[PDB]
């Protein structure tokens, strides 16, 4: 019912009873509270407008996917996607106050995994890490997300700019499902899903949720029903993954639905024109497999074909670095002229 929080969890890593098993590292804070774990969510009067730009660093995300202050966002893709180089990429290159990182995974190697990167990471004096293994109960791996999303809700009362991480929501689904056996899958998953946001009277939580996926990127009720509560998706399709392209996101069927009320209107225009771009390249390359694209024939496909290298080069980002907005909307502009 109740778990510890406060800044003296910074560093540490929290089992889902909400001990400190392990240190990644160590603060100058000894702050140990306890709230309760089933907090209820904020009331609709007490929610700011998200009109504030989360930046991530990332040059897809921040110029056609711009996620905003206390937005949730889920990550669509199925194993061997880059799912979580694109998680360590989010922690690395954006600003946030405080991360909170809940892994409701199977092995330990994965959670070691994450305590490794986590301990020669920049923000490591600002990372929570919660985990849940596959020895753990079905009640322990759903306590797991439930106490991430405590933790990060005391530090939105402090008035930090939180970044929320539950990975993933398919497998704290299943164990919540086997959960109701013994006694949306109850529905008891919205409840979690709304805690997020910006509040008028603190700060804010932006999470990530990532949701499994099953060969050819196959959205099963459990993926469809989740993407309709969050406030946007970014998918990662495993065909861009083999073709050497990382970040693997697929732009043009990702969205985050408070872009228009968190750039200004000439981003707005730029990002416009850079997917009708995409688009345009997706086009000529179903001409070029099929065979019908000689050059000098259309001037159009033409000036389109040398502006693959252009766009593809944008694209791509080394996990190492990160962009600020002012180079982000700088390179933007130089690829769509």
């Amino acid at each position: 019912l109740h778990t510890q929080v406060g800044r003296g969890l910074l560093g540490a890593v929290v089992n889902p009873l909400g001990e400190v098993t392990d240190k990644f590292a160590v603060t100058d804070n000894s702050e140990i509270l306890y709230r309760p774990v089933d907090n209820a969510p904020p009331l609709y009067s007490e929610r700011a407008a998200i009109e504030k730009p989360f930046l991530t660093g990332i040059k897809v995300i921040d110029s056609l996917l711009t996620c905003g202050e206390g937005q949730r966002m889920g990550i669509f893709a199925s194993a061997g996607c880059g799912k979580t180089f694109l998680m360590n990429m989010l922690i690395e290159h954006s600003g946030a106050d405080i991360y909170v990182i809940g892994l409701i995974g199977e092995r330990g190697r994965e959670v070691t995994e994450t305590v490794d990167y986590l301990k020669n990471s920049e923000k490591k004096s600002r990372c929570v890490l919660v985990y849940a293994t596959s020895d753990y109960s079905s009640v322990d791996r759903c306590n797991a997300a439930y106490i991430a999303t405590a933790i990060a809700e005391f530090f939105r009362t402090e008035g930090h700019k939180v970044a929320l991480f539950i990975d993933s929501l398919t497998r704290y689904a299943r164990a919540l499902r086997d959960v109701a056996l013994a006694a949306s899958v109850f529905d008891s998953l919205p409840r979690l899903l709304e805690r997020p946001g910006k509040l008028k009277a603190g700060g804010s939580i932006t999470a990530f949720y990532t949701v499994l996926l099953e060969d050819d990127d196959f959205a099963d009720p459990l993926a469809e029903e989740v993407r309709s509560i969050l406030d946007g998706h970014i998918y990662l399709s495993r065909n861009l993954a083999q073709k050497g392209q990382f970040p693997a996101i697929d732009s043009l069927k990702s969205i985050s639905r408070v872009f228009t009320q968190v750039v200004d209107e000439k981003h707005r225009i730029m990002a416009a024109a850079f997917r009708e771009l995409l688009s345009e390249i997706e086009e000529l390359r179903t001409i070029i497999d099929f065979g019908e694209y000689k050059p000098g024939e259309n001037a159009s496909q033409d000036k389109i074909y040398n502006k693959i290298s252009v766009v593809e080069s944008f694209l791509k980002q080394d996990y190492r670095l990160g962009f600020t907005y002012e180079q982000t909307m700088e390179l933007i502009g130089e690829t769509i002229r």
